[PDB]
């Protein structure tokens, strides 16, 4: 008996077999739930990444920033879950920030233009996800977002962690709509990882201060933190997907080894 034992759920933001959703995929596959992939612009090479995966899966096409395919997506979603089935758990896995926004590049010298793209894609889109999916989804359902604390500034990650703050505040009100239907809606605040995006950044003066980000992450978590390591996070994901955290939303549950915690 698995802990997602005939769940549905949708999870977008797979782009690579190292993207943080590919494992939140498989470790939910792993306990028991159906899912629903979706993907944009590669769905060829994307299937293929899927195909990976324990179970086979569905692939829709959805594009966040088009309102054509965020007003079809309900549809689009039951044609392939079946007709009179709803779905259980939606997972937000996607961000963005152009360059202009992160690294090397001075916090000022970025563009409004890039910023709103950015914002549109990593904090607006969550709501824009939950007002198509919420008429599907099943009351005791569970909506969860990715998250990197931006409680307090720090290098390199620059107008990505302004997006990440709007995207929790964007939660906590996603979470006031998502009540009507009885679901609940929270984010995973996740320590560094080495996904291919941060991989390019910290090769692409600003990749040596993340690894000193990095570096001090572990020694500051009591549990240590492993940025190779996706793993705790996806079961994370999985445990606010359960009907383990029922009293719980508009949150952050904090997978970082506990550093968030400690400072120093
Ligand atoms: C899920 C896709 S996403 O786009 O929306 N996203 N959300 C959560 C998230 C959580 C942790 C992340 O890892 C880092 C690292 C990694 N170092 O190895 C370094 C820094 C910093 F600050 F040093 F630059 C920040 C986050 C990345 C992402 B994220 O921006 O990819």
């Amino acid at each position: 008996t698995g802990l997602l034992d005939g769940k549905r759920i949708l999870v977008s933001g797979i782009i690579t077999d190292s993207s943080i959703a590919f494992h939140i995929a498989r470790v939910a596959q792993e306990q028991g739930a159906q899912l629903v992939l979706t993907g944009f612009d590669r769905l060829r090479l994307i299937q293929r990444i899927t195909d990976r995966l324990p179970a086979k899966a569905p692939l829709l096409e959805l594009d966040v920033q088009n309102e054509e395919h965020l007003a079809s997506l309900a549809g689009r979603v039951t044609e392939a879950i079946g007709a009179g089935n709803k779905l259980d758990g939606v997972v937000h896995s996607i961000g963005f920030m152009p360059q202009t926004g992160m690294g090397i590049n001075p916090f000022f010298d970025a563009p409004y233009a890039d910023v709103s793209k950015g914002i549109h894609i990593s904090a607006y889109s969550y709501a824009s996800m939950a007002k198509a999916l919420l008429p599907i989804m099943n009351p005791g359902g569970s909506i969860v977002g990715m998250d990197f604390d931006p409680s307090r500034a720090m290098p390199a990650y620059n107008w990505m962690t302004v997006a990440k703050s709007a995207l929790e505040s964007v939660n906590r009100f996603v979470a006031r709509e998502a009540g009507k239907y009885g679901v609940r809606s929270n984010l995973v605040a996740a320590g560094p990882i080495r996904t291919l995006a941060m991989s390019a950044i910290v090769g692409g003066e600003a990749g040596a201060q993340i690894q000193l980000l990095e570096e001090g992450w572990d020694q500051r978590a009591p549990i240590g933190w492993n940025m190779k390591d996706a793993t705790p996070v996806a079961k994370t994901v999985c445990a606010l997907l359960s009907d383990w955290l029922p009293a719980t939303t508009g949150d952050i549950i904090y997978a970082d080894g506990g550093a968030h915690t400690q400072l120093l």
